[PDB]
């Protein structure tokens, strides 16, 4: 009478042990994943990226050719990745729409000097136009605090006088940046013109 | 007693790819660890994986 009761007891204890093993294993895994996901959420909360200063445009033959948009990282550090495969730049033109014009990030070695013409001329991209130039950086493809970034567009024969354009940056993490400016009436025959 | 388990990986693990590490003791639940390498990696020294 006792022996079969002992056998049933052994079986039921063994079942409980397996249930406990599964429960602890999966509980530890889900706690770790919850930690990771809330950490990622806190990361996504910061790293805003914002426009620092005035947008400056290059005008040749009476029409705007290139656009430079100065940006910096928001308070909170936690830099934004500016890699080619992780960041997309959207350009919305009066007659054109481009979904991805980003070609990459090239280090701002100051070139020969910090001329807009020198920056627009020395740097070239195999495909697309928009690239970002980091200043005072450590040579990485991530924009961090202490680093100044100038995003440049090379536009072949858009942008006469008075029409609006829209530029959007889509980082993998953080808020998308929206920039909208209007070309002023007064454009010089050469050199940079401020867009305010 | 505090334990620190160390892996010596010859030329894996670039940026952004995930890895999975599991420990299988003879008794007790197996430990599961999964982390992703961050985008920002220094040229030297330790980097935190969170």
């Amino acid at each position: 009478v006792g022996i079969e009761a002992a056998i049933v007891l052994i079986a039921f204890v063994i079942v409980a042990a397996a249930l406990a093993f599964v429960a602890l294993n999966m509980g530890l895994f889900t706690t770790q994943k919850s930690k990771e996901v809330m950490q990622r959420g806190l990361e996504e909360a910061t790293s805003a990226l914002e426009v620092d200063g005035s947008v400056i445009a290059n005008v040749t033959s009476g029409s705007v050719d290139a656009i430079a948009i100065p940006i910096k990282v928001s308070p909170g550090r936690e830099g934004v990745d500016m890699s080619v495969d992780k960041t997309t730049v959207r350009v919305m033109l009066p007659s054109k729409f481009y979904e991805n014009a980003y070609c990459g990030v090239f280090d701002g070695s100051s070139l020969s000097d910090s001329k807009l013409s020198t920056i627009t001329s020395s740097i070239a991209c195999t495909t697309g136009w928009a690239y970002l130039v980091i200043f005072n950086g450590d040579g990485d493809n991530v924009l961090e605090l202490g680093e100044k970034g100038l995003l440049v567009l090379e536009l072949p024969t858009p942008l006469n006088s008075y029409e609006e354009f829209k530029v959007e940056v889509r980082p993998v993490q953080g808020a998308a940046l929206t920039v909208e400016r209007i070309v002023p009436a007064s454009l010089p025959t050469g050199g940079a013109v401020s867009l305010g």
